[PDB]
């Protein structure tokens, strides 16, 4: 019978060790899921891309056969949808009323103010020191890091981020209950709520005024759909850059020659982030579909109906793409082929740009902050993500 899916880590910082035994001998596969039903499973690089790109699959998740992967899933699925989960026209309909924010050249006009702000989250990390014993690099920075720069680019203002950023981090921590989480959701929403109110009787320069002036108020969206595309925005890469900053901290401690070559040469950042966004792909549960017509795929038809996960984690440890593929070496040479730590195609992660900005300024400015920062429990007992979860760190104590 079909293995359950998702598979666990094969340890904290591994991906499943499944996937490159299905790599080689078995590349499109059928898992079963939490609610024993069937999906396929694609795990080479180019069949990735292929199904990422296909227009005879579909992103809707009302459409018989869709991959959810857990209950929570399929509750979500009964919401009006937001363009995360529409297939064209719809898709970019929506996505066109904020990619102007996340285009290549918005975000080079954003780096003073990404400087910034990482520049004060490290002098407020200085500032209250280690004097005591470790702090955590998570709560300390690579949480607000992110939480601050999208929050203010919807249009929160100052005063309120520090807050904002802990009730948000509270709904998706693993201590909280459920009571605790679900407050904190609502919160967040009746905080957006009130802040779309805001802009549409007087706009300022941010996503939500842009939302508000540019669709709102001529009844191509509605106040209510302002407010969740606002959220989407919010929740859809903040966990994920989290994680991706105390990874990549995790993963210079345990490759010292190439933390020492960073200490060095900070310009070694950008090559950094690509080779850890490849190694660590922190979102790889993302690039579903349902089959809206049979459509052949390696060896295997994917009939109509049926679902289909297409791991870009797995594609990114593709030897056939990428030489000593389990290797973190940000000294490589990179192939012809994107690496997949974004997704591909039209659904290709909308802050991809941002994102790469935000940890290169991370990565080239936090060991000349902090030359002598050190992982403060042994690699081994750090704390990741449960097994069964997308790659991450819950905590990371430090000393510097
Ligand atoms: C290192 C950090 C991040 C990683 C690795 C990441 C990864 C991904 C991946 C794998 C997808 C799926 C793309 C696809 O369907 O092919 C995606 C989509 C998306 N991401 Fe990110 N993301 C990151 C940060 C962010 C941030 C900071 C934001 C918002 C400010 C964001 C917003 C979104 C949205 C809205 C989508 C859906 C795009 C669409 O379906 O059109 N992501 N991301």
């Amino acid at each position: 019978g079909a293995p359950s899916f998702p598979f666990s880590r094969a340890s904290g910082p591994e991906p499943p060790a499944e996937f490159a035994k299905l790599r080689a001998t078995n590349p499109v596969s059928q898992v079963k899921l939490f609610d024993g039903s069937l999906a396929w499973l694609v795990t080479k690089h180019k069949d990735v891309c292929f199904v990422a790109t296909s227009e005879k699959l579909s992103k809707v998740r009302t459409r018989q056969g869709f991959p959810e992967l857990s209950a929570s899933g399929k509750q979500a699925a009964k919401a009006k949808p937001t363009f995360v989960d529409m297939d064209p026209p719809e898709h970019m309909h929506q996505r066109s009323m904020v990619e102007p924010t996340f285009t290549p050249e918005a975000v080079k006009n954003l780096q003073p103010y990404i400087q910034r702000t990482v520049d004060d989250l490290l002098e407020q990390m200085k500032q209250k020191g280690c004097a005591n014993g470790p702090v955590d690099l998570v709560k300390e920075f690579a949480l607000p890091v992110p939480s601050y720069i999208i929050y203010t680019l919807l249009g929160v203002p100052f005063n309120d981020l520090e807050y904002l950023t802990q009730q948000n981090a509270i709904r998706t921590n693993g201590s909280s209950t459920a009571r605790e989480a679900s407050a904190a959701n609502q919160e967040l929403l009746d905080y957006l709520a009130i802040l779309v109110e805001q802009r549409l009787v007087e706009p300022k320069d941010d996503i939500i005024s842009k939302l508000c002036t540019e669709q709102v108020k001529p009844g191509n969206i509605d106040k209510s759909d302002a407010v969740q595309i606002a959220f989407l925005l919010l929740v859809a890469g903040n966990a994920t850059m989290v994680n991706m900053i105390a990874l990549g901290v995790a993963t210079l401690a345990q490759h010292p020659d190439q933390l020492a070559q960073l200490k060095a040469n900070p310009s070694l950042a950008p090559q950094f982030v690509e080779e850890l966004c490849r190694y660590h792909t922190a979102s790889a549960l993302a690039i579903k579909r349902t089959a809206k017509e049979d459509v052949m795929i390696g060896d295997k038809l994917v009939r109509a109906n049926e679902g289909i996960i297409a791991s870009n984690q797995s594609a990114n440890r593709d030897e056939e793409v990428f030489e000593n593929p389990d290797e973190f070496n940000m000294n490589r040479k990179w192939p012809p082929q994107d690496p997949l730590g974004f997704g591909f195609g039209d659904h290709r992660c909308i802050a991809e740009h941002l994102a790469k900005a935000e940890l290169t300024t991370v990565f080239s400015t936090l060991y000349q902050k902090f030359p002598d920062l050190k992982v403060a429990v042994p690699l081994g007992k750090i704390n990741y993500t449960p097994l069964n979860r997308d790659v991450g760190i819950v905590d990371l104590p430090v000393i510097f």
